[PDB]
């Protein structure tokens, strides 16, 4: 801890005594993250982020710790918070704080504390920090800067946004003329969206359900709402455990994939028509479901009438970014909550004021409806987050080097956009991931590269390719 | 009566073909929905379509849909081994010109395409092209440019055919616009992937009746076809290894649970026998090429493969495998049609009990169509609904009638709009009995879409 | 040549059959290892075996192994649709009496068995029996009881035949000892399970070419055949439901990831239409019977099934499905051999475009053998190695030559010892390239076994 | 004023009670027996010494035995398998239990002794419930006079049954036993599917490692090895299987696994030269499943790929040569039950060394050591069998028989198939499954009764 300043107090975490444990897990995670550690080795000497001052808002996990220390190793200063009240690993936050890095994050924040933590990254010594870069996951830091600290955006060169919901929010701002700095959509790298969003939930959804309930999943009935990247991975997390999985969708193309993948496609509503009434609920279907998982990024996809119709003792959880996928407000207003342990509540449908300890008519809600993989387990594993976070590092370097905030107004207008990283970098990330598994990629011969019209070094696919 | 404008193996198979067409109509709700929707409107009235695609039962439903919508057609297969003779006979017996049989020679294959191009010794008054792989498109450009002046567009089925169109567009040699039917999601991520998942193990079983469980496979490629092929084998219990040049596709294969390997030491294909990973290839019981590229199962790989391995290709063209080396150097024993033992002991004769042979399926041609029946009707429903929609769109645009200045503005290779892709998918889902949920207006607003779609930005990869 | 003591479809298929037998030899290392180990010793010299089992390529390798070890045989198939005509031709062309073709009538089936029993109009001097399903055993006991005075034993292949032997034993009507080959682990938990995994989806694809992914299946039974059948369908992407009467087998299906359902409300089959779960059956695209029981897909079930559902049976006998009801009430339209549409609109004729029909495969007879080729050689290797060892063991015991007092002590139905089961399994493992580890002396002492094996008590269930 | 217990923290009792109430809803066969038999009190007078993992599932078992009339004194059969909230809930209910997660070996033995002795003297025990045979061995070696008054032993697990059969062969077994392990609703439920659920669970909790795409070697392919291999293959691991039994190896091949040996040609001669170093150098995870000794040995451990995970899911830790690692290599605790073992030497280690292995649960049963063992709905089958076996042996009253009758009854037996099927039926109904009833004609056709049993005793499922 020689580089940690004497007297360092610029952080807030649950328990600094967990730092040695966190450092032990960071060292393991470094060995599981070859793309990110390869960027650390390749660029540390060039210091491409020297002068960068990064506000970061993303789940304060061990994986985020390796990301933070990579940005620091490349020259950046950072101030960090989590993007969810339940997703921090307190040992990761402690290790980062013990390293002299400002971090405001603990598992089990209240909503007021969550906002306070973001504000502590924004303000240093009671005044706006001279931030010049933003790294966000979900858009909450982006929103607070645009609404409450707009003058800070005059000095910021860009935003790198991690997740589908956050990208949607950026595109709405761009369309409405309210986005003030350019952004890189990190989500839509293939080594992010088709790795993290899908395989990460495959690994971590059944993990969180087991840790929270220890329920056998084999032989039971699950309903997965959504079949995008998260819904695909979630459905596989459950099917590979032997659940009988049904899938709901509004997108007929994603529904077609679910059929061909071996799932029955059903709707909570008769004929698919959500008219707001109890009569619209397919009560026979919902009365057979043992587990419902929301994956949509949309609002109220597990609604009050579905919750009333669910089979007794069903588990309810959400793995989309925000908890408004499930009408938990209805359950707080009408039913009695019994905490089993942190992030596991029985919700007794017998009434609001009390409950019988042996009542059989309850639901189990995980993580109070917040992202369940991070809330009840540890989110995605290091070797998957390697892809997402190598993209984050490259996106930070790119936007920082472009220096948007220094441009004249005429140049700024030409560069105010939301872009993705070029395919060549997506491929280079992927190659490091494959080498991490010991995989061996074949090199095209010159004749073969000519035959298919590509360079031997790639890129290997047109930009239209969907993988 | 009096209809002779066709060439098939056996016209007497027509009644059988018609029975299977009627079954296939029940398996193809998107395509049959287009028949019902557009029959009275006759949107293809006046269309004269040169068609070149595998003359299967599924293609028969496509042909009769085009005809029911008003078109005239003249048809050939795009592969020497892919025709189902009962399908060809049923089409010929319906009065539709078709020149196709299973087991054509290369010369007969070319003659069949020419019989679609020429009627009564003169260029037919064609105005539309439907192609799978680009062979008919190439012949028109090289040999019949004057016909292309009167053709409104090409609708191209498959990855390799689209690649050939883009080369022509790049070189300024493409003469008419095209729709890339391959890259509809209800084509590429249905047909190319799940179709091969269904039909690869099918063709191997029909050709060899080999147990696949417990044996080692190497799949060359992990694009859409390689993904579906690897699953076809893994779901049977094979231990599947995957080779790739694209590291993103290789990453997917690792995450999907496959070991990623190369036939060459350190992935370097330097042409020498020393570069071959002989220990790896000596353990492989089955190799499948899926790339659309050239010579990805080469002579040195074939020399190194384990005795009695099966060799096949599911890409469009047989040059994925160096079959020419095998014809020059090794003795071929036909087991039955489209199944050959290749004896590595020499070129002139073999011991009937020799143990050192490979089994090649379909002489290296597309194995699912050559040794089985290709993709099933319910999957081809997606591909062929897109084909019908693409034919309607290009025919209505009437490119051949536009002034030169407008042609220059419209000469391109495009995909169908996402809204149409979604409408095809919805009929496919309904066919399974699936129930798609309707967004409320507030939910549609929340995610920025209309309640009727499209539901995803054009950048979305699914 | 000049051999005429046979009846097959087409003797000219013999060369093709021999090509496939030579391939099959390379896929059957346990059976060919017995052929090698014992050919010099001639342990079946003097044996005269009546054989009744599906006349497939795999059975041909079994027949030629028995002959190579010294036996004479006379052979028939145990099912009207299971013969591979090229296999029958090759065996006949080798000078071996075989009476078998694909597509026998029931009368021809019985005639073929009688042609093995009789030689030149008189009972052959048979002294051994190999049976699959018990039909030959039954005919001998009822119609030719004097022949059993010379027969040393019966080796019975399958679950249904063993049940028939045990019923005779319980009733005191069994006249010679038997080996239950079915219940070797390398038979029951290899052939019955994994063989159906390989061949059920194979037969459905060849008969219909239907996409299976995404569709609903109901498998009746979850014994060894039901377990393998359920996997055959699930691995293709079917949504599989399982019915069972045995709660332990049902518990396995639940844990294996299947929903357990009954065709009858609350599981009570009272014979009324009101007892049918019409909502369940109206959603089923495919039903497969696997039970060895009677009328498990009954008339009321057939009436309630979803339009265009496929109906098939993979148990030994066709009475699992009430096909008699369908012959009496509904109109049958042959699509192609072993594939019938059964039109529920009535008995006298049908509309060619009628949508209210079911598709029955193999007329309800064993579907993997009827519509495909049954189990693959590498699986049948285990079953047929056990058959050869069982024939050697009973032939050497010479039961028919014993004094009546020693006959009483040896009249039983027994299984082969576990040591032989293990030795068969070892050859199967080596065929995949698998490497079995050898216990150290201290480890063998620790778990209480010999380094040689057997490794498990006889109670062990695997 | 109840003090006859020792647990980590009695204040965890309310949490444990909340989890027991959930578990009751997941255990329909066991709770069905509790409801059926509580009024008849079939275990009134039974005094059961119990030694089995003190989990929430075992808590539901204990409370069922008590509800049926039994008194019990309880310990865990493993130093790391107790869930402290379950032990607290049982002690708070007034039931003697001596168990905590993280016992030393000395404490483990003291805990079993506290069940045997009450107030310094042998308790008036008359029944034994054991998992692995440790309590059974102590009674036979040290308290034979207590066995004179004990009616029987109900033994949970494969290893314990083997030890019983050894005693029976040697003529040293003193009371009859029921082999609970070999009910189909135990062996082919718990041993297989329980490990499928809980092996990947424990590896994720210990390491948070991605498993997809990586290489695993599973030693053994019996029931535990079958379930373990599936636990990893369903996560996307590339799984290789080792076996000494060719029949189990045949199953692994047909199940889609490559069957390999750690030793060249399978010959384990004790030397480094016998190790397939190329194979072991590719393995990211090794799992032992055998019930045998030293199946992941020192030379295998030296040859394993850097950073590989090593764990055991068989009953005893001697499947892995952890003693070699303690003697030669430096151990760095990551967190409880997770250790990095640095192959650079014994004295110390560099915190950033790359040449280490990760050992879970110090080689003890990993599913219980690093997670919570099998889930309630699977343990339902095992523990309903245990309850039935206790009732059966207690009713037979072997200890009160004349010497001549004892000699006739001294055996190790399984429960009848009819009971196995009735347990299975409650399990199926718990999933909402509907079993079909045979018609009289169908029952006649296949030669069974409509009510079962449905299979001969030889049937293997
Ligand atoms: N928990 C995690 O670790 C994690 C990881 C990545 C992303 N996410 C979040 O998960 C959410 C989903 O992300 P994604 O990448 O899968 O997005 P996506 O757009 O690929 O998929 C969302 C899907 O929801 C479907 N949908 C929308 N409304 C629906 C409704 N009412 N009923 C049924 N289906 C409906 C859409 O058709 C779409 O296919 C986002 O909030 C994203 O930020 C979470
Ligand atoms: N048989 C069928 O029914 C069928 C169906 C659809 C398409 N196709 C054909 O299959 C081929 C593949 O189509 P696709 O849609 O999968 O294309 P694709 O572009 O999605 O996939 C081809 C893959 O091959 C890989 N590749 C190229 N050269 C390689 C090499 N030397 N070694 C290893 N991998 C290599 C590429 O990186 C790519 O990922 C095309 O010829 C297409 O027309 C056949
Ligand atoms: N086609 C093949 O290649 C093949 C291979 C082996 C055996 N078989 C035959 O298949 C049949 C089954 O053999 P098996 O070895 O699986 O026998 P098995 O005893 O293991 O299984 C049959 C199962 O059917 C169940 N069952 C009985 N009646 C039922 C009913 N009314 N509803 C639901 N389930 C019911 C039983 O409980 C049992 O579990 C036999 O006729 C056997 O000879 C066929
Ligand atoms: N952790 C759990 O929750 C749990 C559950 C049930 C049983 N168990 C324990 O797990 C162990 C295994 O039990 P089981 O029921 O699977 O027993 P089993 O007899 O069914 O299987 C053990 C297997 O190990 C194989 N084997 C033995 N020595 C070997 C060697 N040197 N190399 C490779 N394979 C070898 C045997 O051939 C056998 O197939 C026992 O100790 C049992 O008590 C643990
Ligand atoms: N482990 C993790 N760390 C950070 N962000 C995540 N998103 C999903 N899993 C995550
Ligand atoms: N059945 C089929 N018909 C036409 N084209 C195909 N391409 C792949 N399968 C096909």
């Amino acid at each position: 801890a020689v580089m940690t300043p004497a007297g360092f107090t610029d952080y807030k975490v649950a328990d600094i005594t967990l730092a040695a444990w966190g450092r032990r897990e960071l060292i393991i995670a470094e060995s599981e993250m070859p793309a990110l550690m390869g960027l650390r080795r390749k660029y540390a000497g060039q210091q491409p982020l020297k002068g960068a001052k990064i506000l970061g808002c993303i789940h304060m996990t061990i994986q985020t710790g390796v990301l933070i220390e990579t940005l620091v190793a490349l020259g950046a200063e950072v101030r960090w918070s989590s993007c969810n009240i339940f997703s921090t690993q307190d040992q990761a936050a402690a290790a980062i704080a013990a390293a002299g890095i400002p971090v405001f994050a603990w598992k089990g924040e209240t909503e007021e504390e969550y906002e306070w933590c973001i504000e502590q990254t924004i303000l240093k010594d009671g005044q706006p920090w001279d931030a010049n870069m933003v790294l966000d996951d979900g858009g909450d830091l982006t929103e607070i800067l645009h609404k409450k600290y707009p003058q800070m955006l005059e000095r910021i060169h860009g935003i790198t946004e991690e997740t589908t919901t956050g990208v949607h929010r950026l595109l709405d701002m761009l369309k409405n003329g309210t986005l003030k700095v350019p952004a890189i959509n990190v989500n839509d790298s293939v080594t992010k969206s088709k790795n993290d969003n899908k395989y990460g939930c495959r690994h971590s959804l059944n993990d969180a359900i087991k840790r929270g309930t220890d329920h056998l999943l084999s032989g039971k009935q699950a309903l997965v709402i959504g079949y995008g990247d998260v819904g695909k991975g979630s459905s596989q997390s459950l099917r590979q455990e032997g659940m009988i999985v049904k899938v709901a969708e509004v997108d007929p193309i994603c529904a077609m994939q679910a059929c061909m993948d071996g799932f029955e496609v059903v709707s909570p509503y008769k004929n698919g028509i959500n008219d707001g009434t109890e009569a619209s609920i397919d009560a026979a279907l919902l009365g057979k479901i043992d587990l419902i998982v929301t994956t949509t990024g949309n609002v109220n996809v597990c609604d009050a009438n579905m919750l009333k119709a669910l089979k007794k003792r069903a588990v309810v959880c959400n793995i989309g970014h925000f908890d408004n996928e499930i009408d938990t407000a209805f359950m707080r207003k009408n039913w009695a909550w019994e905490e089993v342990k942190p992030q596991v509540h029985k919700i007794h449908r017998t009434g609001k004021d009390g409950f019988d300890a042996h009542n059989d008519d309850y639901l189990i809600l995980l993580a109070e409806g917040r992202l369940v993989n991070l809330g009840n387990a540890t989110g995605h594993p290091s070797r998957i987050m390697d892809g997402s976070f190598a993209n984050q590092v490259l996106a930070q370097i790119h936007l920082f080097e472009q220096k948007y905030a220094d441009l004249p107004a005429a140049e700024k207008a030409k560069r105010l956009s939301v872009e993705v990283l070029p395919k060549k970098l997506d491929e280079e990330v992927a190659l490091e991931m494959v080498k991490g598994f010991g995989g061996v990629v074949t090199q095209l011969t010159p004749k073969q590269a000519e035959y298919i019209g590509v360079s031997v070094e790639g890129p290997f696919k047109p930009d239209t390719y969907r993988y």
